[PDB]
């Protein structure tokens, strides 16, 4: 076998961004670093982190139920749109700046390689585009 996947160094937030296609959504630039390829950017959606994680939680029902209790920091909450207003804002942007923390915190170092480097190598918005 070969090198034709990799690893991932870490990942650094940018900000904003506008995907008004192909719904109406603001979105948020991320950067990821890997320690092979260098340097990559990506664009993020709520809806879509939302899909990923509970994708994790679907096929590893552990990494949602052994690693729920004892591991009680993964964020959850629903989507900022059940109190729209500036307690949907923080929603999002407390979700969201915790999952990065936690995303990179994650003890399912096993579970989560392969999710997270799918997270970033597929992005159907970077080069995957609607």
């Amino acid at each position: 076998g070969s090198m034709g996947d990799t690893f991932i160094r870490h990942i650094a937030l940018l900000g904003f961004e506008k995907r008004f296609v192909p719904s109406q959504h603001y979105v948020y630039m991320f950067l990821v670093k890997w320690q092979d390829l260098s340097e990559k950017v990506v664009y993020r959606r709520f809806t879509e982190i939302y899909e990923f994680h509970k994708t994790l939680k679907e096929m590893f029902p552990i990494e949602a139920g052994a690693i729920n209790p004892e591991n009680r920091i993964i964020p959850h909450l629903p989507a900022p749109k059940w109190f729209d207003g500036q307690r949907a804002a923080e929603n999002r942007q407390g979700t969201l700046t915790e999952y990065c923390s936690t995303l990179m915190s994650l003890p399912t170092k096993i579970s989560r390689c392969p999710h997270l480097l799918d997270f970033f190598k597929v992005r159907p918005d970077d080069l995957k585009l609607p």
